[PDB]
């Protein structure tokens, strides 16, 4: 707690990036980026629930991870985190409409694969994960952000439409939505009613010609509409690099 | 201008940034972080390359801080202008975009060296043309630098920022970009673009164009310095002849300031 506490004084919020679970970029012993989550003087039981996830934050550390920085409660609660560069696979994917070869679109994949792997290792489920949460550094490696505060619709599961109902399955559904944005370089379905029972899922036929056929295969698992025919992330991972060294 | 061209094999462009004046923006590396601004010409005539060489003969000898740094220029495999990276964005961006709410006295400050910018280009024969916010960069530095002023000869040879004479016609002058730098100040101490009101680009054109439109100073605000103010309406002047020009409009504002 404590330790992790950049006081307001510490720290220069800069410009608006943008909003996610509403981030700026900012100074802190160099570059940051600062989410302003939207509490002010919280009350003490909001300050504990903060004060909890910053407890598991804290403990937080992998390459295709946000680094956790510290936190800050006035004027505003906050999370500080390292400054990525390359802005999000979102905006590389479906707005400055960068074209990765296929090396890059793989690798992007397994690093993001890395991260969700570890993030489930560690008991952290994301709920949220989408290109707009991985980032991209300038040494080129990825970082998922956005699963801070776990205890608080396109890469949505039929089940998370249906209504836990959040799973570690469903974070890899969520995943599977990121390949097929990856391998087709758009976005699903480009509706609740459809998805939930099963009826539409995302038209794989789109899919790049040259995405390798494991991948193509992989993607296909990861969204499979029940749950339990999902792969786990230790599994993900090991056909990812299976796949790429072959 | 062999001493300013940096081959292809030299330059690592990433990510783009958008379309500015002439050409497509993106982010690179070249000892460093540098914008490329990549023109629409590839496998240039005699002539293109021609005219392009001279524009470059000018930009190699410019030199201030409050425009953008000229680091050189690419033929191959298109025709590229390469600059210093300015890590704030555009004023066009902070403005209007992340809505980011400038103290006074930074408006001052952003109007004061634009100007000094603009005074620069003057002073050294270059006519703008394209004086906007989108062009007005915020550098890592907290310096703004002004772009898009390269290839004034070829512009030669954003309505929201013509002076009425351009719209109505090369009719472009000093004093149109004296106009425009008032659209500036007037986005800067309004924080808002003029005729935001008015969905219709024609009306715009037509109206303004003959004199009975113009931006709505009672729009300023409360806080703005009478002779900011008052120097934001030379500069607004229908008539371009009556504008001032910015060795007048700095002097004025290195005044108002202190
Ligand atoms: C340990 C992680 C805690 S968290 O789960 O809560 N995530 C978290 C926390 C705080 C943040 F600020 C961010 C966050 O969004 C960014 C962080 N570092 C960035 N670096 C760069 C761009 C970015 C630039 C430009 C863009 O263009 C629109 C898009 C994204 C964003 C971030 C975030 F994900
Ligand atoms: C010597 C001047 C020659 S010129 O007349 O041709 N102008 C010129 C040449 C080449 C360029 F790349 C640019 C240019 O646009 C930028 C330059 N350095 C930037 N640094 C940062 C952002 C920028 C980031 C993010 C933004 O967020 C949307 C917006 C703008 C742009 C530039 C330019 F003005
Ligand atoms: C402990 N941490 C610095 C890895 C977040
Ligand atoms: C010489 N310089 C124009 C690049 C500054």
């Amino acid at each position: 707690f404590d330790d992790w506490e950049i006081p307001d004084g510490q720290i220069t919020v800069g410009q608006r990036i943008g909003s996610g679970s509403t981030v700026y970029k900012g100074k802190w012993h160099g570059d940051v980026a600062v989410k302003m989550l939207n509490v002010t003087a919280p009350t003490p039981q909001q300050l504990q629930a903060f004060k909890n996830e910053v407890g598991v934050l804290r403990k937080t550390r992998h390459v295709n991870i946000l680094l956790f920085m510290g936190y800050s409660t006035k004027p505003q609660l906050a999370i500080v985190t390292q400054w990525c560069e390359g802005s999000s696979l979102y905006h590389h994917l479906h707005a400055s409409e960068t074209k990765f070869e296929m090396k890059k679109l793989i690798d992007i994949a397994r690093q993001t694969a890395r991260g969700m792997d570890y993030l489930h290792a560690k008991s952290i489920i994301h709920r949220d994960l989408k290109s707009n949460n991985i980032f991209l550094h300038e040494d080129n490696t990825v970082k998922i952000g956005d699963f801070g505060l776990a205890t608080e619709i396109l890469w949505m599961a039929p089940e998370v439409i249906r209504m836990n109902p959040y799973s570690f399955q469903s974070d890899v559904y969520a995943f599977g939505i990121v390949l097929y944005e990856l391998m087709t370089g758009q976005l699903p379905y480009s509706i609740i009613e459809m998805v939930g029972r099963g009826s539409l899922s995302p038209d794989l036929s789109k899919v790049r010609s040259n995405c390798p056929k494991r991948m193509k295969r992989l993607m296909a698992e990861c969204l499979k509409k029940k749950r339990d025919e999902r792969p786990s992330f230790p599994r993900i991972l090991a056909e990812i690099e299976e796949l790429a060294r072959e």
